[PDB]
């Protein structure tokens, strides 16, 4: 039972994702496909490397990671296959995904591909990684690749050899380090006993507020939940709450809860209604945030 | 081979939903995981409802439905498992569904796993339910669970030991029936010959009307197809029209048809036109018809 | 391990799409479906015809391709299922898909099944067919078909008989060729040099620009890689830049790349940035383009 | 103390329709300049000619109206200036405007200036004319026009002359009648009992409803105050009212008026609430009446 | 030299206003017509008022204002007339509008004629009145009233009788207090040290909040300038500044500024930069404030 | 008949402008209030010195130009009161406005009031100036200014004083030049035989485009009329047309016409359509030409 989840930017309203499916299909009968998502903002890597960090925990050793939004399509640049170390506990504590204790996973258990242009900086930052490979064999990539459709080339197509049990290593030639390109996470600052970062995302389709203020930036600070916080968006906007597991902690509907999504980070919302949309509050917008 | 039937409002933006099915193909490996949808409105559970109560019909018994629009997320609420008794004939004249006759679906065959916030009223209300499970066990839920992300850790999680062939009955206690949150379904009042309801949603992506006013409702007042009916929309759209098995009975492209939904609700539209989006008709408008 | 391919309008928003997979699964209980798209612009034949005519080569042979926008549902009319001839190469070079030299796809290995209304124009004009006939039967279809949704009854039910192993010829009486409904495919014009045709699509969602001047189109007015064009949209937006294979081909980020789409197709964008988008271009508008 | 109104499509952001202000006082000092408006969809001639038709009754003999869109700007094209016959009792009856029994004005006291484009059509027809005179006098419009700002140039420049005095027949020689264009009103047409016709304009910042259905065009077909209409726009939106002099006649707040508006114009709306707004009801949408 | 000082909802899209204008030109020849502005939201008779409460202070002694908006236009009701007591000082400070110390201006001298509708509410309590008449004389009222048009009909024409220099007290019967409608001033309430208010309007252009905390609501809690506050719009949004005269007091271009705007209200914004626009705050939203 | 010609960013939607309106009539009740345009963007004062410039050649000699937005109100801040000298011939050709030859305007015969914040660029740049003056004395400015509202109070005001024959040498201290405070013009640089400018505006309401690359700026590269221009806004919509004196030059309607504006600037339309409002063109976007 091989899984390839799949995540790009090809969107939801043509024939784009069935193709590669269709090929997925094709090379590796027994495979099913998981749909990520589709519908990042096109050529945002680092939107899209926050939609695949967390996925090795909730799905079964031997899943593989089809994860692209592919600019470079049709130049000479070519993917890399990397098995990462370690599916990393995550979440706002820190645990195995699953019922009971959580399931947990064996390292060296999956294989991401994507495009060598930073889309795996965080995974390979937050897993780490065994071995990593240059997609260039023509037994996993096409000979001549549709210029525009690298995403189905040099990703789908060889996700799908993977899945089917096509050596890692046999892919193209190891990558060193250097060779795998990362992008610059933004990163936050103690300036007091302030933290300021920026909003991270929106929380779609709720409307909740994330920023890259994670965990370990607030149990640095003191900040743990019970905490009165106070959080500054767009640099005007302030909000108090204090810290708390969940939404109905903020007591009424509407209220404001200060609480860390499940990714670990501190996050902004409204108990059961939206708090962005409304406000139009948006990524890329400052947050700080003091007791 | 044991199906899945996932309904949620996580969206299709970020990797929520994928959580969610790597956890379930890592419980159930044999498991298909159909969508239901997942970009109903926010923790509407009247949406919602609506989206989850005609499926049994559809799916081959055994099928298990989770079913989640969470706002208690991280409280102490524990989701209801029930197993509900008929499959329930539907539709604009309430037939079985499949080729000929249709495929008779043997009762108790189905099993939801819901927040217990009123999700599943219209539910019970039409399929009625054998048996029903707070669903506490650590078998089939997290020691830890995620604060936030309740959809996961209570219904993705167990939907997927349900489908495993868990026993629904060691999930946690039996629930009596009023423990079974309801909500209040929006009644429809015969004033007159005519009959008030509401739009009780926009059909997208065509921008059909639907009301609540279903068909025993309206053969009840009399009407039936053939019938010429005057329908108002929010107090002030008035339509003529009569009523029609389909939309191409209206005649030209454009033309009104007043009709009865595939779900058996009286609706209007255009035919081969949407009728709600020019007009900016809304799922909550008022809606009153008469002869 | 069957495999059908569905694409219709019924959108992501409710039960619909669910419904019919429900039904699939039901007749044909080791089916895989595989979403091709369900967000085309409703009853748009054309649109539709874009998205399935370039599946055949991507999936394994023996696929059914459930395709539906159905405006005259509830009416007489009959869904035709063909078996198309050729899978045919496509692409902007003309090749098989997949890796290595691609996937050959023999011929007669594929049926698509859809409304009788013309979304099969493209289909059988590239593929050629060998066999048409009109769905009728009950075995295949209901005894009382609900009358607003053909889409589920006249073809995601019968799509999955065939999927099923149900004989093609036994679903209805075989069509002759003047009674499958065709549309008219909008020429282009070889006036002067220039070659006049129309934004076919805007590709979502990186908001790329899509022609009908197809290649073969392009290498009889002389145009091949490395060209010199001027590209004029909604008529009075020209454009120039030399035709490539990809986007990177024009330099910085932002710079107009015209290029062949995936399809064949003659188009313009900009390299990682949108160029329908901030300036609202459309499908429809005049596109021109020459030495 | 002579009075120019000025009319225009110069709008409201920049310093046009000052300069053309500043013109008029500098050539007539004791001007008064009133504003008619200047925001009437750009170069629409017949939107234009509703603002302008019915004001003669209400302004002082000897008042002067520079009228203009000037799409012909630059070319060879010169304006026409009117003297008119009649002032023309006007409204929902058909009165002098004023106290008491409003103002009598006397005929051949009132002039018109605008591009000879079409845009006095209604005036031409509703007031009738006395003399008629192309505008080319380099003593009334400047020997080097700026070639975009005719409005000025040819319009309010002249205006101030013809205010200040400056005897009309002088402007330029006279015009045959056939040489004033016209352009042509769109007909209301007696199909049946109903009158078919169509929304001449959406009445600002009201959101009422204007037909271009005359009351003449009315009580011909029987309709006068009291009667019951039925009012269709869009060809889909029926409505439902008594003919009424006013709003409040239609009850309570929301309900429908049918009624004649200020120009004497079968019209629609809502009792103190937007009828055109909510539902994005826009001029050109057929309407019709009958008992 | 008479002023009449015109407010209306009437807009600045047609001829309505410039009808008004023609009448009062042509009832009180000498007139300078000022106009307030025109683009009230129509029927809120609560903004109106905002807008000419403030006036007379500003107006050479014997203004006529011209206030309307007259959703009872056609019904036999009739506009009020009165002369107000004090021009009353104004401001952020309390004093007389002008150079040096300000235009001291007499009592008695303005006069208001307006739907007897409550638009005079604020009129009557800041400024008191001498004397009130129904508007009913047919000496200053048209014959024949435009059913539809009363703010032209039953103000417009008659403030040109009163500008004239029409005996006030011969427009009709003295009017009996209980007799001029009054609306209801949404209330200030101080719960705790915190002021409950409302944002009674976003000041246009620049996305100003103003909030119906007056200062002397201010002045009574403690607060005055150099005081720092936290303000709270719509319940969520908090906010802290110093209360201080103007924005520039904010620092840096974008920093918030509480201050008491130009008629005496506790007021919120950006320095050189909009609040309001960005985060869609709107007029309705509640409003609290507390040191 | 002195006249204060009155530009503001004060809007049209509240009692602003009247205020300002109001005293100006009383401080000078002779006057002519002419309204420039209230709708700038609010703060911009590049946008507002565009609005300003050109404006003396229109207007009678006397005139004074009451011109603001205010940004620094209630500050220390003192606005300045220059007379300029030149009247300055404009336009596409360069020539004096009105009838005949026009009207010959002498020097030193206009007035500007305005903040000292740069407003007054332009003006200075392009007509010089005879004397400037600190706007400070107490018989032309409040003793207790409006905090916020400077544009009423160092302005409106002081210009009614000016109008009123108040002695410009008396308003404060004269100013050196190096204490008028200026803004820099965004230059257009000749790389090549290109112009490089920028969208300095859209000229609404009609949405043709302006650039800052002036007449001169186009005879120092060669081009006069006939001459083939490329037009390239936001660095990709390339345009190609002649340059010609107006609209209807471009041939067809909706065809593109390059030509130079009424402010001699090279600007570019549709003939008889918008170009900018479909295309979303803005005020800001990069402009580039070529041959
Ligand atoms: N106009 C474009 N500029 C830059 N990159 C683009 C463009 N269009 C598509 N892409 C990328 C992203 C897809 O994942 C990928 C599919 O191979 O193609
Ligand atoms: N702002 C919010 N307030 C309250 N509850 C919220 C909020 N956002 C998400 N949720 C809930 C509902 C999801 O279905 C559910 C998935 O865990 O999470
Ligand atoms: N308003 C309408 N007029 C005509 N046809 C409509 C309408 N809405 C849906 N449809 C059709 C097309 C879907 O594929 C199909 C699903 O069976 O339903
Ligand atoms: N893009 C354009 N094409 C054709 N004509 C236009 C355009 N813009 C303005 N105008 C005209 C009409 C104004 O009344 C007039 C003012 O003289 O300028
Ligand atoms: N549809 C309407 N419902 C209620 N009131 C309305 C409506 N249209 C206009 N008005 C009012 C307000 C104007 O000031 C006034 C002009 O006399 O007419
Ligand atoms: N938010 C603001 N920040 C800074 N200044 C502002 C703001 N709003 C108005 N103004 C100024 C500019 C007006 O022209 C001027 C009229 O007094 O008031
Ligand atoms: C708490 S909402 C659950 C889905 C959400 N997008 C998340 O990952 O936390
Ligand atoms: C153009 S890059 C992404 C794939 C694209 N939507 C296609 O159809 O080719
Ligand atoms: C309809 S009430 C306001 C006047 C309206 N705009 C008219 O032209 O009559
Ligand atoms: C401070 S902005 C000046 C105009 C504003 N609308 C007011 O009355 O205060
Ligand atoms: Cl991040
Ligand atoms: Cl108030």
């Amino acid at each position: 039972r091989p899984i390839i989840a799949f995540m790009s930017d090809l969107g939801t309203t043509d024939d784009s994702v069935a193709q590669c499916k269709g090929l997925m299909y094709s090379i590796c009968p027994d495979v099913t496909v998981v749909d990520v998502c589709h519908s990042m903002t096109p050529w945002d890597v680092e939107e899209g490397a926050r939609y695949i960090v967390d996925l090795p925990r909730f799905f079964p050793e031997g899943t593989v990671f089809a994860t692209t939004t592919y600019p470079a399509t049709g130049t000479t640049t070519r993917s890399v296959a990397v098995r990462i170390k370690q599916a990393a506990k995550g979440g706002a504590r820190g645990q195995w995904a699953g019922s009971g204790a959580g399931f947990e996973r064996a390292e060296g258990s999956y294989i991401y591909i994507a495009p060598n242009n930073g889309l795996l900086t965080t995974v390979l930052e937050e897993h780490g990684y065994l071995e990593a490979y240059e997609v260039t064999s023509p037994k996993v990539i096409p000979e001549q690749p549709e210029p525009t459709f690298y995403s189905r080339e040099m990703v789908a197509i060889p996700s799908a050899h993977l899945a089917a049990g096509f050596p890692l290593s046999e892919v193209g030639r190891p990558l060193e380090d250097h060779e795998i390109v990362r992008f610059n996470r933004p990163a936050v600052e103690q300036d007091g006993e302030a933290l300021v970062g920026v909003v991270s995302a929106i929380d779609h389709p709720f409307g909740n507020v994330w920023t890259n203020i994670h965990r370990t930036d607030l149990e640095k600070a003191g900040i743990g939940y019970g905490a009165r916080l106070r959080l500054t968006l767009d640099g005007v906007l302030p909000f108090e709450a204090p810290l708390t597991p969940t939404f109905a902690d903020a007591g009424e509907i509407g209220n404001i809860a200060i609480y860390l999504n499940s990714r670990g980070y501190l996050s902004i919302a409204r108990n059961a209604a939206s708090l962005a949309y409304p406000y139009h509050l948006k990524e890329g917008m400052s947050a700080r945030v003091e007791a």
